[PDB]
């Protein structure tokens, strides 16, 4: 019969109060026989009926695939409310429930620490900046660059690694062009995190 | 049965003894039978082959089934850079050092941290991460008191990679 995934929002939306975090409960393989989907939402195991569910969608290998998308709220989910999603459908003995919430643990508060280039790179057309995010929990974080409030997409990020202590470090570096770094523009690495004081953190460099 | 390559500092340094382990035996490399795989009784087993570092870092194949070589593509080159702690970290009386080692092929790196000879505790080091250009790149990031930070001691990121001349370089920073 059918089966159930159910995805949590991305941090960056529960961490910004202006973005739109949504808990998205997926349906594939239902049949062409038994094509009728029901779903039933819980928060912390109260009913919920916001969610909003799309009408069901032929996929090429002849079932449907249903989607339904319950909008959280951000302090909810940050408080570690458990999200319910029950799927009905004709085709099952018993409706299937899926649940999600935060990552538990106590929250720890990342410090940034940016990193300007070395003098070695700066003999090659791109150069190196560095932001190192230390001491952090739970692992759920966003990083981003941006310069002159834009961003600066050429970064990469090391995935959360465990230190010793329990909380978790990673570091991000973005490759610019040496002539923007040379000319003195301004580079911003952000930081998004449950802990941080209003979730976010910028910390900045150029040269001299 | 599940087998398992040498070690980076095993193929590199010709000083050290590199290996293949077969885990739960016959063996081969690149096709012909091989006997000199010691095996080591079972315990409630495991075979492994002595491997020549030449024979590795020339992608030959050694079977066990489960078939390992060294990982396929062009080598490319590490380059190493060393970042001394950030002046706001300078307020607490644990500062980072931080080595970046980006545009490597294979994966297959040793990246440590030492000073005075020797190998310096608390330090962290990623597994390689995949770039866009197919290269890899990784972090390695040692704790130390502000207090040798600041006395000048000197710290060094020394690297082992196939690409290197010689498979190593060492790059280190002091205060100044
Ligand atoms: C028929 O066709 C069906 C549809 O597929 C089309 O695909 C084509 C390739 C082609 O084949 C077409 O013909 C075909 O029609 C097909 O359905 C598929 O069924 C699979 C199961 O058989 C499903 O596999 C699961 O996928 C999960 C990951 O899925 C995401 O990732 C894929 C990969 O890119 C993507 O395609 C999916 O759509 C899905 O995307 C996510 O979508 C959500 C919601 O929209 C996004 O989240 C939202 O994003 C918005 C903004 O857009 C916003 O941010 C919201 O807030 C946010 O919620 C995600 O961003 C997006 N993610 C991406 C892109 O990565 C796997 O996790 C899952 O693995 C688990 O289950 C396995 C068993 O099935 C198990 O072995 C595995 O270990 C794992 O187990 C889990 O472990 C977790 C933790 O470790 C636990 O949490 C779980 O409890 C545990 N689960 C267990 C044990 O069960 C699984 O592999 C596949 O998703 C589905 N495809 C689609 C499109 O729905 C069907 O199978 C076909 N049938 C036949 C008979 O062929």
């Amino acid at each position: 019969g059918p089966s159930v995934f159910l995805f949590p929002p991305k941090p960056k939306d529960t961490l910004m109060i202006s973005r739109t975090p949504e808990v998205t409960c997926v349906v594939v393989d239902v049949s062409h026989e038994d094509p009728e989907v029901k779903f039933n939402w819980y928060v912390d195991g109260v009913e919920v009926h916001n969610a909003k569910t799309k009408p069901r969608e032929e996929q090429y290998n002849s079932t449907y695939r249903v989607v339904s998308v319950l909008t959280v709220l951000h302090q909810d989910w940050l408080n570690g409310k458990e999200y319910k999603c029950k799927v009905s459908n004709k085709a099952l003995p018993a409706p299937i429930e899926k649940t999600i919430s935060k990552a538990k643990g106590q929250p720890r508060e990342p410090q940034v620490y940016t990193l300007p280039p070395s003098r070695e790179e700066m003999t090659k057309n791109q150069v190196k900046l560095v932001c190192l995010v230390t001491g952090f929990y739970p692992s759920d974080i966003a990083v981003e660059w941006e310069s002159s409030g834009q961003p600066e997409n050429n970064y990469y990020t090391t995935p959360p690694m465990l230190d010793s202590d329990g909380s978790f470090s990673l570091v991000s570096w973005l490759n610019v062009d040496k002539s923007r770094w040379q000319q003195g523009n301004i580079f911003s690495c952000s930081v998004m995190h449950e802990a941080l004081h209003n979730r976010f953190t910028q910390k900045s460099l150029s040269l001299s």
